[PDB]
């Protein structure tokens, strides 16, 4: 039970907690412990054919028994460890021996009393090891210890067989089709089901009805319960004319040939419900520094994901479906897309089938059926969401305890996360303890409902998210966790979460599926990749038309007024006349709803302000919800409720509104609002988050503006580089970008002049990829964005048909003058909210992965002789209207510029390499161009976080990536300030190396007054194998994915973006773009650059502590930089940054400090003097060296009469009395009166033995501390005067 220097301090990579500041009686830390042995066979076990992965895990489990083990060091405040309680191997454990109302007994010397026994479950706890530890401040002395099993410990050792990556690469070699796994064949209309389309109204309600449109009419849409029960009399949603392409048999997502080899969990819900020994665990124990009962324990508690099953909201146990559920589904099915909202196709982790479910079929609802009005009504749901053995161990780690209760909080997924799967945790977990921790009760909670209650007016920060939800709770959140800490008088939660899908919210045209590559990809399953591609040409009218819908102008020929490509060139006017023309009179009912011919339109920015679940002022209010997004793209910071929190109960009761809609007649009429049954306590759990933030408080451009100040470690050049004309222009901001146009002449040319703008000229960059009439008009372009479908001629506006009349016969247009000079992917207008492409999603998104420094590139040429895009003579950003520019307008992530991102790389020039890589886009105009995209050579991951360091109670933060943060103005925001501080990391050697999340060894605050991080270059654990031996084309890593091909048409080499720039079938454009697509993989990517292995050259391996820099609390303050009124934001801070580009550190930019001590780095321990390294830095209170306990020599005793003690101290403040502080310790230096006290344990009046330990003001922090050089026993002592 002593101390073992065998055993080593270390951190696990889930929570990285080893370390807990103890305070109040006995300063220190439970240090957590493992040994340092390396050399362990994993591959001794062997999963042969007969046993499961059960028994296999069992067998690891006890083999590791056989090969390590585990303790808990407990830490004093001077530094010297005292015992470790060795799980596996301490002998004869006790409980506490409570009472009888269950207070524990705790003499101070006698030491907590024992039970005799220890709780029971020895066996299959004794090799459970500890991870975490938690102290409960509101109760006296108690503590807890996280039990997580081994094999998350060797998870990432375990055989691939078992544990199989989602993506499948085999040998594959035929180069590397990253296409041949997207399922790419488009719907087509069926030769059996002609006449059930929707059909055109019988004829036009009047209804007094003066205003006149020619254009097509209206469609009438109802579905009517009438009386059947597993049908109806009208069914319009149902009706489905398209149908998937027999195309070599039909194309549809199917797992059992979809999935060769899919991925797959370990253990099930159930299964780790059921199994005891393979689950966490959460012990209340007892800690007794100065007793001869050193430990004692309290109650062992499992957490059972049975908990979170029977939590979950009964809609989430059908996730295929929706609130929308019947003309959506059968869109995604056509469009062969996800089915539902978190369907395993798309997030097969929480699936306890995993992909195995990667499906249609069974979405809890009757589907497929011939009769239309026949499908619609609930059957059996076999696609539940459950907490599988990876979701549930990412579901572990930075656990909390408030009051009478904790939660755990989920880890981070690192611990479980293969090299694309993401895994984290998805519900939160709460347990609680009854008749003073006497006995518990195991919960847990969905994070939906605790996050349903959100609002802008919350957040300072990004508006207009898709955070929100609707009464389905078919939004599914998931939370990175930095560590929630007791920060200053506040409950804080900070880290990343997922949010709601923005990137497959729009839709594609049923026969644009084999030239929309990107986004189809996006949205099927086979890009896992969270960034938001920028392809407008195939976008439709509204992303949620019912199929039925779609064929009512097949040819397109007729621009198709109730479905056509997205094009808001001819967007109809809002006008009056148009409006009340065209929408009004198609009046909708509750049993009917209209869909109108108006023909809506927009680019990217209003389809999302339409169809995305933007946060509104009021909560629950997100009835557009599409899809949960893939991997972490939100920075995360809020406050939760500690009294709240407290407050809510364990189950949770749904009402009648929290499950599906029972048939669809009562659909039809879906409401966002309905009385919940008062006997339900889902609602209670709603209004928990106070408040939340991702980014700086900052809105709009300007907010692109700051991104595109933020640097990028792979070179720390900042994305701008203006500061030393065919020069490289930003990337991420259009201000300075182009040439100025006039908001005043966009569209309607009406009030607008002072609506957008506070200026006299609301003069506005247009952006990169604009185009104009000529160099002397510019402001506004002419309709020629005309689109003919066929060579019938242009759009052919003021056409009988698409000029109105209103009463009076005053034919005119419905489609607006002059249009906006930019569709550019970073199309930017204030105005045009329909043109702009901007927007916040983009935005938070950006941040995140820039942050981390993976943002993707488009490419048409790669290093290769004769394949070389070379700079001068080909690279022209001052006119980027042509060619010259080498804009590619599709494929590129939408809200930045391909060049100037790819120049600020450095794929092209002497940024990143010696030697200019000659990587590049290209426009050109001989014939068509086939690109794609790849990785960013980095490899920080999204779901990277660090360990919430609370620098104080108005600011804190963590590590990101290869960034630190620091939430500066979070808790208290100011007016002004920019909202955080950054620091960035120094080791090239660690920034570039496959995995350098096997590096990150814990975060801590360091005395001093600045947190730092472990880096370990020693264990950077790269790939599994070098490709095995031969080179594989694709090479998986922690940001790998299949970029797919994007193959455009020629490109006119003047006013080469009039329209949108229509995409060529770039199916089968693979095979011709192998050396493009030889970049796909980051260890290729990294050969070029000429840092692919150790030849960057600097510091050998680098390994020492890095500190974020120092804060001034004036850090970050942008108060000057913003209003300014003469101009818009963005573009006056630009100024700003133009004018202190170089003083990143004022901003909150900069790099780390570095310090190297040699030394294998495995973690840290705390004490509140100091936080030391590794375990080692061994102290004995240096200050009060010469001051120690004074022996029985300095006491009356010899022999006299029964000694009258304790008439010196008092019920009141316990401490001894000023009059006899020097009577039992030496002060042979602090004779001050002013300090050195004493304070008092215990006593007995008829004894006389008095118990105290020292108590002295510490200098370096003014509290009161104890002394352990006082006595070599402590300083508790007793004083019994013996006896006569």
């Amino acid at each position: 039970q002593a101390v073992d220097e065998t055993l080593t301090p270390w951190t696990w990579n889930n929570n990285n907690f080893s370390s807990l500041k103890i305070t109040g009686e006995n300063p220190g830390s439970f240090g957590l412990v493992r040994s340092q042995n390396d050399n362990l066979n994993i591959s001794s076990v062997t999963k042969n054919s007969s046993d499961d992965n059960l028994k296999y895990l069992n067998a690891v489990e006890k083999y590791l028994d056989g090969q390590q083990n585990f303790a808990i060091r407990r830490y004093d405040n001077n530094g010297r460890a005292l015992y470790d309680i060795n799980l596996a191997k301490m002998e004869n454990p006790s409980t506490v021996q409570r009472g009888l109302n269950g207070e524990p007994i705790f003499d101070p010397f006698k030491g907590f009393g024992l039970t005799g026994n220890a709780p029971t479950d020895w066996n299959e706890i004794k090799g459970k090891v500890p991870v975490e530890v938690v102290q409960s401040p509101h109760s006296p002395n108690l503590y807890f210890v996280l039990l997580v099993p081994k094999v998350a410990l060797e998870y990432h050792n375990l055989n691939n067989q078992v544990v199989k990556e989602s993506l499948e690469v085999k040998a594959t070699q035929s180069s590397f089709n990253p296409t041949q796994r997207l399922q790419k064949d488009s719907p087509v209309k069926d030769s059996s089901k002609q006449g059930e389309k929707l059909s055109e109204t019988t004829a036009s309600s009047m209804s007094s009805g003066m205003a006149t449109s020619t254009r097509a009419k209206a469609l009438k849409v109802e579905v009517e319960r009438g009386s059947q029960s597993d049908s109806l009399l009208k069914n319009d949603f149902a009706k489905k004319p398209l149908k998937h392409k027999n195309s070599s048999g039909e194309v549809k997502l199917e797992a059992e040939k979809e999935f060769t080899e899919a991925w797959k969990p370990l253990l099930t819900t159930d299964q780790i419900a059921r199994e005891k020994g393979m689950g966490a665990t959460v012990v209340s124990f007892y800690d007794a520094p100065y007793s001869e009962n050193h430990t004692a324990f309290g109650l062992v508690d499992h957490i059972d994901p049975k908990k979170m099953v029977e939590n979950y909201p009964p809609s989430w146990k059908t996730p295929k479906w929706n609130h929308h559920g019947i003309w959506d589904y059968n869109a995604r099915n056509l469009l062969l897309q996800t089915t539902g909202f978190f369907n395993p196709r798309r997030h097969p982790e929480w699936f306890d089938e995993g992909q195995a479910k990667a499906d249609n079929t069974s979405p809890g609802f009757k589907v497929g059926d011939t009769d239309h009005k026949k499908d619609g009504f609930k059957k059996n749901s076999s696609s539940p969401i459950a907490l599988p053995f990876e979701a549930y161990f990412a579901n572990i780690g930075n656990m909390v305890a408030i009051g009478n209760s904790v939660f755990i909080f989920g880890g981070n997924g690192h611990a479980t996360k293969m090299f694309t799967t993401n895994p984290l945790s998805i519900g939160v977990f709460r347990i609680k303890y009854t008749d003073n921790f006497s006995k518990s009760s195991v919960t847990g909670w969905p994070y939906a409902v605790l996050f349903g209650g959100l609002i802008n007016p919350q957040t300072n920060g990004l508006k207009d998210l898709p955070l929100g939800t609707n009464r389905w709770f078919e939004y599914v959140p998931r939370m990175a966790v930095s560590g929630v800490k007791w920060v200053g008088n506040q409950l804080v939660l900070a880290g990343t979460l997922t949010m709601g899908d923005t990137a497959t919210v729009p839709r594609l045209k049923y026969d644009q599926l084999e030239k929309h590559l990107n986004l189809v990809a996006q949205g099927q399953g086979l890009l896992r990749e969270d960034l938001q591609i920028f392809t407008p040409y195939g976008w439709a009218n509204r992303p949620d038309i019912p199929v039925g819908a779609w064929l009512q102008d097949e040819m397109g020929s007729k621009f198709g007024p109730h479905y056509f490509l997205n094009n808001p060139d001819i967007q109809d006017n809002v006008n009056n006349d148009t409006v009340e023309a065209l929408i009004s009179s198609y009046k909708n009912t509750d049993k009917l709803k209209h869909v109108y011919p108006y023909r809506y339109s927009g680019l990217y920015a209003w389809q999302l302000f339409n169809w995305s679940n933007k946060l509104t002022n009021t909560p629950l209010s997100a009835n557009f919800v599409n899809e949960n997004s893939y991997a972490p793209n939100s920075l995360f910071a809020a406050i939760l409720n500690e009294d709240l929190l407290t407050g809510l109960s364990d189950k949770i009761f749904y009402g009648k509104e929290n499950e599906f809609a029972e048939n669809e007649a009562d659909r039809f009429n879906q409401l966002l609002s309905l009385n919940p049954n008062p006997n339900t306590n889902w609602a209670r759990y709603l209004n928990v988050v106070q408040r939340f933030t991702t980014g700086p408080n900052l809105d709009s451009s300007t907010f692109d503006q700051f991104l595109d100040f933020l640097p990028w470690i792979g070179n720390g050049k900042p994305f701008s580089n203006s500061p030393s004309s065919s020069t490289p222009l930003p990337t991420f901001s259009n201000i300075n970008v182009g040439v100025k146009s006039m908001i005043t002449q966009h569209l309607n040319k009406e009030n607008t002049r002072w609506v957008f703008i506070p200026n006299f000229s609301p003069d506005i960059w247009t952006g990169a990829g604009y185009r104009v009439q000529s160099a002397n008009q510019k402001n506004g372009i002419p309709f020629e964005q005309v689109k003919p479908s066929n060579n019938s001629t242009p759009f052919d506006p003021n056409s009988d048909d698409n000029k109105v009349t209103p009463s009076g016969g005053s034919s005119k247009p419905t489609t607006y003058p002059a249009l906006p000079n930019s569709i550019s992917p970073t199309s930017d207008w204030i105005n045009a909210l329909t043109f702009t492409n901007k927007n916040n999603p983009q935005r938070n998104q950006l941040l995140l992965r820039s942050l981390l420094g993976t943002i993707p590139v488009l490419i048409n040429k790669s290093g290769d002789s004769n394949d070389q895009f070379n700079k001068d003579s080909e690279q022209k950003w001052d006119k980027t209207e042509t060619n010259e520019g080498n804009l590619p307008g599709f494929g590129e992530v939408n809200g930045l510029y391909n060049a100037a991102l790819l120049h600020t790389y450095g794929f092209f020039g002497t940024n990143t390499n010696s030697t200019d890589p000659k990587i590049g886009f290209k426009a050109d105009s001989s014939s068509s161009s086939s690109s794609t995209l790849v990785g960013s050579g980095l490899n920080w991951t999204s779901q990277d976080v660090g360990n919430l360091v609370v620098i104080n109670d108005t600011s804190f933060g963590f590590q990101l990536g290869g960034w630190f943060i620091t939430f500066t103005d979070f808790i208290r925001p100011r007016t002004g300030y920019l909202g955080i501080t950054l620091s960035s990391l120094q080791d090239q050697t660690i920034i570039w190396a496959d995995q350098p999340w096997t590096s990150f060894k814990g975060s801590y605050l360091d005395s001093d007054g600045t947190p730092k991080s472990l880096w370990d270059p020693t264990a950077l654990k790269s790939l599994p194998n070098s490709s095995t031996t031969y080179d594989t084309n694709p090479t998986l890593s922690p940001s790998f994915q299949l970029y797919q091909p994007n193959k455009v048409k020629a490109y006119q080499t003047t006013n080469t973006y009039n329209k949108l720039i229509e995409p060529v079938d770039a199916t089968s454009a693979a095979t011709n773009m192998t050396s493009l697509l030889k970049l796909l993989t980051t260890k290729n990517i990294k050969a070029k650059l000429g840092k692919g292995t150790a030849s960057s050259q600097g510091n050998n391996n680098g390994g020492g502590v890095s500190q974020t820099i120092n804060t001034i609390t004036t850090t970050g303050n942008i108060s000057e930089g913003l209003k300014e009124e003469t101009s818009i934001q963005a573009e006056t801070l630009k100024k700003f940054f133009d004018s202190k580009q170089n003083n990143k550190s004022e901003i909150g930019i900069g790099d780390s400090t570095f310090t190297k001590m040699d030394g294998k780095l495995t973690g840290v321990v705390s004490t509140p003097l100091v936080n030391l390294i590794n375990g080692q830095g061994a102290t004995s209170d240096s200050d009060t060296e010469k001051i120690s306990f004074k022996p029985g020599n300095q006491i009356d005793f010899n022999r006299l009469f029964t000694l009258p003690v304790t008439e010196l101290f008092d019920p009141n403040t316990m401490f001894v009395y000023d009059q006899y502080v020097p009577l039992l310790v030496n002060l042979p230096s602090g004779f001050d009166q002013a300090s050195i006290r004493l304070k008092v344990i215990s006593y007995s009046v008829e004894n006389q033995t008095l118990g105290v330990r020292l108590e002295f003001k510490d200098p370096q922090t003014q509290q009161f501390i104890p002394v352990l050089n006082a006595s070599s026993t402590g300083p508790q002592t007793v004083f019994q005067p013996f006896n006569q």
